[PDB]
């Protein structure tokens, strides 16, 4: 096993990896929305990016733009790879406002479940957001992901004070009935 | 916090450093003890140990020889460190059989967390076993651990069958009282 960049589309949605030729465009974008950009503090100070950037040649994460022919609208990433298994995480999901609400999520979520069931042929998808991000909350919960427990005193938030964390999974036998969910709002 | 290396003792139970002169030593004493070990990857593998020795370098774990005076009886490490918070996890635990049920790992871990939470002023110390791993799951509960969830898929045993995991924390709140005990405990 091993995760080689990929670029991920379904119809006006397009998924890429994070050049660096990007952290600009992306950056004031997230300076336009830095009310729902609150409970993941890593926004607009594009040392994040780099970060982001620099954990995939160590072959760390998977990094992604999110775009409509551009205009980035935000990012998300793989992450956290268990090859035994194999198994990952998303997370580092986020979107300009005005794609709240509309899906754009959902869409993301199915091009990057596919790809790490069906592709990556994995038996274990991570997503964990904060105990008090109700609204990443229940977008997880919309996916239809078991929330395994929230772990005490996991984060802190982008005021350094502590959360707990929730978690949720997505099995290899979730998938199907997973997948075919999102193949509903999507239709 | 910075973890480094460092030697916790009480009476005849010395957990100090691991070296590369020890990896022989525990190759041995684990092929002994190959059943009692069969919920955990890596153990019959010289190059499982090695590897925190390894990363023992790289600052993601500190990792210790179990010893009764004199006899080398066994490891158990730290790892999965978090530093922006801080906490850590505990795990790699394995003792010879002749030594469950009489003691010794209860004074393994009250050292440890107590270097954890005192010393390095952590304020999350997390721990995992197998679901399958019944023994290791009471030894867990009986430190004063939270549950905080099953992780479905998300390990392998030696045989290498999928199994999963239970995740059980101990914040700073709670240390008090689980300190207080293993002297209770040790009283
Ligand atoms: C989460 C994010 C993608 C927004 O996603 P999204 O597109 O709005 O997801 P959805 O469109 O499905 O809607 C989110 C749900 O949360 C609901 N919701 C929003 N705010 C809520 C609140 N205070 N209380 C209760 N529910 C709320 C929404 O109403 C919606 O549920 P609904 O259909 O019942 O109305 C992103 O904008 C963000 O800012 N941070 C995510 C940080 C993170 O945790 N990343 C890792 C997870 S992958
Ligand atoms: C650690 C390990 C050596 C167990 O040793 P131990 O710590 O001495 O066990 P303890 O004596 O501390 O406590 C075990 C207790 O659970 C009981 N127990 C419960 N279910 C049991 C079972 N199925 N078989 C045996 N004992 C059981 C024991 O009787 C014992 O006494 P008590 O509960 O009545 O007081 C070992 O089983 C192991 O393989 N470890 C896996 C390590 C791991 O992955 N966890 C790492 C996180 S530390």
């Amino acid at each position: 096993f091993k995760p080689q960049p990929v670029t991920l589309r379904r119809g006006a949605l397009c998924l890429e990896p994070l050049a660096e030729a990007d952290l600009v465009e992306l950056l004031s974008l997230a300076e336009a929305n830095r009310q729902s950009l609150i409970y993941m503090n890593g926004p607009l100070r594009p040392d994040w990016y780099r970060q982001g950037l620099a954990e995939q040649r160590e072959g760390q994460a998977v990094i992604y733009a999110v775009r409509q022919d551009h205009a980035l609208v935000g990012t998300t990433r793989f992450f956290d790879f268990m090859p035994g298994l194999p198994a990952v995480e998303i997370g580092g999901t986020w979107l300009a406002e005005d794609r709240h609400g509309s899906g754009l999520n959902a869409a993301i979520k199915f091009l990057m479940l596919r790809q790490a069931f069906e592709q990556w042929e994995m038996v274990r998808v991570q997503l964990k957001t904060a105990a008090s991000n109700l609204r990443a909350q229940r977008a997880i919960e919309k996916l239809g992901a078991r929330r395994e427990g929230q772990l005490r005193n996991h984060r802190r938030l982008a005021d350094g004070r502590l959360d707990d964390s929730i978690l949720y999974s997505i099995t290899d036998r979730d998938w199907p009935e997973i997948r075919r969910t999102l193949e509903t709002e999507l239709s």
